[PDB]
Order: C-alpha cells, then structure tokens, then sequence
C-alpha cells in the first residue's frame, strides 16, 4: 500500500516563527529514507511552496487570514491527490492550522472518516472564542459540522466545509483547555480521553474504548492528527505549546502502534515540530527522533521487533 | 464554601532552614489570586507569628520541643476558629510537624473526620523510636488514640490530644520508612499503598478503595496532608527530605482531582516546601508551579478543563 | 539463607571497555555491606581472575570466542559450586555474555531452575545472525535447548550444554530486537512482555502473569538476570546499550521486590553496568545506586519498610 509524504512549511497558524523548519528536520534526522525499509511503497511529495498574500489585514482578532486560508486550500487540493490515487497520507508541517487543509483534503475521498486527535489542546477554539487570533489552536473549529455558524466568516475560509461530525472524532492527551473550549466539547458532547482519563484507565483500555467507540458501528478510515505537544516536555520539548504532566514515550507508541493494527489508518499529521525552540541540539535531536519514532510505528515498527515474510533466518 | 489560607512559616521541626519561606514562596508564585478564580470564596489569614521560646532544651532526642509544641498549639487554635465558621481550612507549612496543629483544631470541629497522608514517609515515629530528634517525622504518633503514652510526655504538647485513630486514615506513596515506623503501622494495621501498591493497582484502582475504605461506612469530612515529597524529587526538588522513585504530577493531580470530586475534603496541608533547597531558580519555580497545581486541583481545575455555570460561550 | 556474590569483571562480551569496573563499582558503592544488613548471610567472593587467551582469532563474525568462552567455563565452575553448597548467587558482571556462566553454573545444581530476562534486548542472536560479533548480545542462543545446532561450534563454548528450553524463561522490557531475534523467539515462541506489553497491562498484572506461567504449574528455584540497561537511561545512563522508553526504577524495583516475595530466587546477575559511561559521575552515582537499590532489593528490603523480628520498638 502507497505512503505519501507531504511537507507543509507553514507557520502564520502562530506567533513563534522556526515550525517551517519541522519538514527539513524530519527529512533530516532520516525519515523518508527510514519509511522505505517498511513493507510500505514511499513517494516523497516535497514540499509545497506556499504563496504569501500581501497585506494580509487581520479579520478581528484573527491574524493572517487570508494567508493561512490560502495555504490550507493548497494543501487539501494536495491530499486529495494522493488519497485519489488509494495512497495513505503523511503530512509533515508546521503548526497545527495545516490540519484544515490535511483533514479536509481526506473528506473529499472518504467522506466517512474519522479522527483521532492526539494534543494536548483541543486546538479548536472559535474567532470569538480566541484570546489569541492564533489560527492553530482553532482548526477543529473550521471542520466541525455542529460550528457551522457560529462564528463570522473569515477571509480566506470559504472554500473550506465542515468535513466531519462531533461524532467521529476522539482527543487523546488534553489536558491546557481554555474556559471557552471546554464549553463546547461538553455541549456538543465530543468524546476525548484527557490526561486525568489517561491516568483513570491506563492508554492500554483507553485505546480499547475509543476503538469501539468510532469503529464500533461501521468501519471507516482513521485520520490521525498528532501534535507533538500531545507527549510530555521531556520528550518534545522543541514545540511552541508544551504543557507539563503529558503522555509518556511509551503510551505514545502504543497508540501509534494500535493504530496500525486497524488496518484503517489513512492520514497522518506530524505537526508543530519546531527545530530552532529546542534550548540545546540534543532536545531538538530529542523532539526529532521521537516524532519519527511515532511516523515510523503508524506504520508498523514494532517494539517487541519485526521480520521481513518468507525469509528463513536460519 | 470558604477556603482560608493560613501562612505557617515554621522550620524548628527539622535540622534544614529555609522551610519558613515556603509561603512566600507559594504566596508570590499566585497561589491567592489563582484561587479567587475558582468558584470558591477565598480569605487569605496572613502569616501567624510563631513565639520562639529560649531555652528550649531538647527533652532526651526530640529538638525544640517547647518551640515546635506552642507554634502548633497556637496553629490548632487558628484552624479550629475558621472550621467553626464553616471554612475550608489550606495551610500552607513550613516541616510537617505543624500538621499536628492543623489536624488538632480540624478535628475539634469535626471530630469525625479521617486523614489521607500523602507522603514519603510515614512522619509517625514516637520520641523513643527517632534516630533524630526531628518532629516533622513523628506528627502522626502524638495524633494516634493508640499511640498515647506509648512514649513520654514532651514539654510543650500537654495541650495535645490523640483526636484520630488506627483507623481513620491511609498513606499514599510511601517509600522511605523506618523499621521502628513500619512495625507500629504493621502492628495497629494501618491502611496504606506504599510505592509497591501504587505500581500493582494503578493510581486509578488505588483511590478507588482508599475511598471505599474511609468512605465505604459513612460520610465524613476529608483532611489531606501533603508531604510535598510526597511526589518524585524531579517534579518536587526543593524539599528537605527527597526520595527516588515517587509519585508523578499527573499521579498526584488525579489525587487531588478524586479528592475535590468528593466534596469531602475538609483540611488541606501543603508542607516541606523549601525554596532555599533548589539547586538550580527553575527548580524552585518548579516545586512550587507544582505544589500549587495540586492546591488548584483540590478546589475545581479540571485538565479537561473548566467553564462558568450559566454562562453561553457560543 | 546464603547469598556469595561473585565478581565477574569480563567485558570481551562487546567493543566498549569499562564493564569490567563494574563491580569495583557496585563494591564502592557500598553494595557487600547494606547486604549484610538484611535477614542474610553474606560471603564475598572476591573478584575473578580472568586468564586471557592469546591469539584469540575471531570465529568467522564472532570477536573474542575463546576469551569469552574460557572466562564463562571459569564462572559457571564457581557457580556450580556456592549453589551445591545451598547459597544463593549473585553477580556483579561485566557484559552480558557472562550469563552464560552465570545460568550455567546454575542449571547444573537446579537443572529445573527458570529465568526472567530483565533487558531491553533478548540478547539471542546466533552467531549466524549476528551484524556485530558481540557475545554479550547472544548468551541466550549459546543456552537454549531448540538452538542446539542452529549454529556451528564456536572456539571455547564446547563445554556449554543447553541447560534450559524455550519454556522457562520469560523476557521483561524488550524495546530493540533485530529482525533475526524476533524471529526466533516467534517461531520457538517465547514467552515475553515488550515495553507495548507492559503499557498495556501494568507492571502490577505483568508479575501475576510470568509467575502463573513460569511457577503455576511446579515451584522451581528463580535465576534472574538482570540488563541494567532494562531499565531507561535515565535511571540507568551508565550503559553500552541504553534505549529510550524503559522500564520505570519504580517498575524495577516493583519487580525485584515479589521476586523475594516467592522465596524461589535462586541465582540473581546485575550485568553490563559501565562507569567510564556515565556523561558525568552523576550519572555514575544514579546508574550505580540502582543496581544495588534492585539487589537490596531481591533480598527484602521493602519500599514500605522493614523492622527486625522479636524487637520491640516501643
Ligand atoms: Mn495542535
Ligand atoms: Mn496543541
Ligand atoms: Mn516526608
Ligand atoms: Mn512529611
Ligand atoms: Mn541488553
Ligand atoms: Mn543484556
């Protein structure tokens, strides 16, 4: 089965400038060349070159609207190119507000899929509802059905759809939620396993219930999209947002892991990967390795080991 | 419901000065305004002036027995008068040893109450079982019905009288104890999860029984003394006493988050915060960021987070 | 109830020199005399004087056979002989490959006997698989019974008898195994618990599971090998293999504290602990201070506590 990766050098989603350099840290520390040793076919897209729009004026409190609006357009006229063609896609950016592009390019051809998000934010908060007009603690917000409506229009956001329901999406790791956020997940009754679920359950039950939960009913395509922030500072302290008390390394596999064995993984989001936030080359060689190591797992490393079929060691 | 923060800024009870600046240090890092953001009610009692007494000859091993015995005296006649007003009492410490104060005056208002000791150790040492003449080691055998006369009368605690029980109450995170500590609690059958018990059943299952244990019979009123070093020195480093291998943040926030999900807790403690210990400012913050995080935990703040009642975000 | 530790400084097991100060590090440390402080015996049986083979050519991939063979034989006989006098025998290694002796020795006195594989490898290659020709990641090839002739004869190991079969041992922490490895233990199929293992059970089912597996059905005396670097560097960094994402001090010490709860251990190994290793003597201190807190551990010493029969403190 085909793997395309997609760098997404992008940043306005936020303030800190340094997340365009997550593509070119990836690729760096090893990650096509890592890829091709699965049982996987690998296409490397490149990366997207993405146009600035001049005199980008900020829609309220919003900053760069029609600059993020305009990339996450080109993104999901690029996802939906490699998932036409029945190829699973890894998007490498960038902040988090990529995700508008990654997640709505993948409705267009599996309409009937769902979401697991791993953050530790809900990262969907609504331009009435952000205290920052940082974009990329807002992209839930721009799929949701249930949100249509409930905020002004923002320049550069009509192309885009609400993709998928309050239903078929799951957060793993919350545990920084802003007053307004966790108002809506409550009353649009989103399911999530936030840091005190995950200490209440264990990851091992934990993945077991949000499997049931929106693959219970019908089976559908897995769209996982993975804040590096999800997993605690002393693992990925090369973020903008890191948050004390996260997942650990381990339970990040797991997940990572659980999700190949569905068979059902479709996109994959490695996002908010900041090289030049790392205090020392060690901590940015820390959130590197680790957010690889995840790539790598989505996609079959296992930890117990593997072994090439039909090849006789002995 | 009241919350009272009483500043108790004692050392005697140990060898290591620097303790008497934990409110300060707790103070300065928000802990009062970060409170009045709960939907609690919050009363900050000042920092009581504890009277030094000269000459305070040691009786056998025991230090400052006078000295650490009318600081707490004049503690138990401070909570006791805000309980009675129906308050919740928080007293941030200074060394444990003025827990004896704290849990004095809580349990002449209710005298019914039980007592979760999250700790290092078991503080619960009689002045003839001490390898060190400490106090803040041994609160817990003045407090103990069955421990009274087990041991000499110290000058100064006259005023002392045993308001608890063998039964009463649970440590949480032991791992640091005497041989003289463990025989008493073998032999009065204390009811605790040392380190072993919180690998074995989950800090989940853990709080499950505890609950079930102190609360399974009838409903009383909650104190809770937390030995910052309760948790592992990485999370907690500028305490006295620190031992490897100890409770996580996030084991200690599911803690604290059960403990208001009661709306039993009763007495809150925050004790052994030594700012002066910190090997490093960040340390300091660190502890500190931390032991708040806690006392923000047992009053509301959820990590899937929190909203005001009433109020339409949308 | 005899305990003989026994230096095995040997370090031909693999490319990094220092291993063999390991014991002249665990000595200093201060491990023979917090021993003698248990509800035991101790003997100290100095350190071994390993003869060195000269001209010890290299047996197609494998370095040092005859070194590491004839050091082995020489353990195994010293094994063999404070087991047969009913005393219990811990290692203080060098590199791995000194198992061999070390299980060897063992299985002659308690042909019966089981392993547990503390590690973060399986260390069982065969000189057939092996990319590098360390022995001290193979001493598990050299002792099964389903590997007798699945390899040839190396230099030095033709005194080496299988002594246990695929069903008695069990592995704890595996987080790196070559393609080769996991093959083996597949198809011999080997009962283990990877890191994904313990995630998603606990270290607290993960010992209920290996005892009912591996005593269940008859009781049998307890060989453990312990790979420091089983553990996660942070806890053990001064090692030649350390691997991110280990087991916890808190699930080491969970393990070695009911493996004394069986009253069946019987042969116990602290192997591949390097000094010269450690970024700094911090880092030497920790690593060191927890191949002791595990062996103080494997006797009784409890985290709860310990207090001397017949005496009371009161
Ligand atoms: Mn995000
Ligand atoms: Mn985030
Ligand atoms: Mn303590
Ligand atoms: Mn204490
Ligand atoms: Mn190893
Ligand atoms: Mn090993």
């Amino acid at each position: 089965k085909p793997i395309e990766i997609i760098g997404a050098p992008f940043s306005k989603g936020q303030p800190r400038g340094g997340v365009e350099k997550g593509p070119a840290a990836l690729r760096k520390a090893g990650l096509v060349e890592k890829l091709k040793e699965t049982e996987y076919n690998v296409r490397d897209h490149g990366d997207l070159a993405f146009v600035d729009v001049p005199n980008d004026s900020p829609f309220q409190i919003v900053k760069n609207p029609r600059s993020v609006g305009k990339a996450n357009e080109q993104l999901a006229a690029v996802v939906a190119e490699t998932q036409k063609n029945g190829t699973i896609s890894v998007v490498l950016g960038g902040d988090h507000s990529m995700a508008i592009g990654s997640i709505s390019g993948h409705a267009r051809v599996h309409p009937d899929l769902c979401v697991i998000w791993v953050d530790a934010h809900t990262d969907i908060n609504t331009p009435l509802t952000t205290s920052s007009g940082n974009l990329h603690g807002q992209p839930v917000a721009f799929l949701l059905k249930e949100l249509k409506g409930k905020f002004p229009d923002v320049p550069g956001f009509s192309w885009v759809t609400p993709c998928i329901s309050a239903k078929d999406i799951v957060y793993i790791g919350l545990r920084d939620v802003d007053p307004g956020e966790h108002y809506i997940i409550k009353t649009l009754g989103i399911k999530y396993f936030s840091m005190t679920e995950v200490d209440k359950l264990g990851i091992g039950k934990v993945m077991e219930e949000t499997f049931s939960y929106l693959l219970g009913r019908k089976k559908r395509p897995i769209h996982l999209s993975f804040c590096v922030d999800g997993l605690d500072p002393v693992f990925t302290p090369a973020t903008g947002t890191p948050v004390v008390g996260g997942l650990s390394y381990r339970e990040g596999l797991y997940i990572t892991e659980e999700i190949y064995k569905t068979g059902l993984l479709s996109g994959l989001d490695i996002m908010e990967v900041n090289p030049t936030l790392g205090k020392t080359p060690e901590e940015v060689t820390r959130t590197v390795n680790t957010a690889v190591a995840l790539t790598l797992s989505c996609f079959g490393t296992k930890r117990e080991g593997n072994h090439k079929p039909e090849t006789d060691y002995l």
